[PDB]
């Protein structure tokens, strides 16, 4: 009977040796659970800096577009500036044509008016073509002066060219900004939260791995005192 409950004490060794084999299977459930999470974190991390890179593309396209937008606004201002001058000048030079042919009609008449000697009236005939020719070209020069306004006013419709260009830097970016900045900030929270699971689960297992440190040593004596007493009797 004395030994009958010597071994009935060794039954607890089976409990501890079972609590071990039950506990080591509690840790590895998490050393691959974590492993599954580290393969998720890998994926989540890839999407962010792919997205964060895609966000950098529009920054290259606009800052290249801004150099194209501010450039055309200069042209838009420069062309309207020339157009205001040419249309003023053409009108100003058109006035010379008006004053031109007003002097020529009086010239032919006045020289003929005195004629109603004659050489002094033909001295106006010389003054006729003198006034006529000096103001014949100005009637034709301002005509071609309008041709520079036939190029500028149309160039102002190459300013509309910027707006058409711009809306492809907007609705391609604005539809892209809601496609990038919405997702890029949203893809991050999944990344950080996955790291927090791992950090906890790793800490959750080290508390059992420290539990295992005690449990695995307690057996070495349980199996020694029993072994040293088994050699006694």
């Amino acid at each position: 009977m004395a030994k009958e409950e010597e071994l009935a004490e060794s039954s607890a060794i089976s409990a501890k040796e079972a609590k071990i084999e039950d506990t080591r299977d509690k840790i590895q459930a998490l050393d691959e659970s974590v492993d599954e999470l580290q393969q998720v974190l890998l994926v989540t991390s890839e999407e962010l800096e792919k997205l964060e890179g895609r966000k950098e593309v529009l920054k290259e396209r606009k800052k290249n577009a801004v150099q194209n937008q501010e450039q055309l606004e200069e042209a838009i201002v420069q062309f309207q500036q020339k157009e205001t001058v040419l249309k003023e000048e053409l009108s100003k030079q058109e006035a010379v044509f008006e004053t031109l042919q007003a002097e020529v009609k009086q010239l032919r008449a006045q020289v003929k008016e005195k004629q109603q000697l004659s050489n002094e009236l033909t001295e106006l005939k010389i003054a006729a073509a003198k006034k006529e020719q000096a103001c014949k070209g100005e009637e034709d020069n301002l005509a071609r002066l309008k041709k520079e306004l036939t190029e500028t006013e149309l160039a102002l419709k190459e300013a509309k060219e910027d707006l058409s260009f711009l809306t492809s830097e907007m609705s391609s970016s604005t539809s892209g900004e809601e496609k990038l900045e919405e997702a890029a900030k949203h893809k991050l929270n999944d990344k950080t939260k996955t790291i927090e699971l791992i950090a906890l689960r790793r800490d959750q297992r080290i508390k059992l791995q420290h539990g295992l440190d005690t449990y695995e040593r307690e057996l070495k004596e349980m199996k020694r005192l029993y072994k040293q007493k088994t050699t006694l009797l």
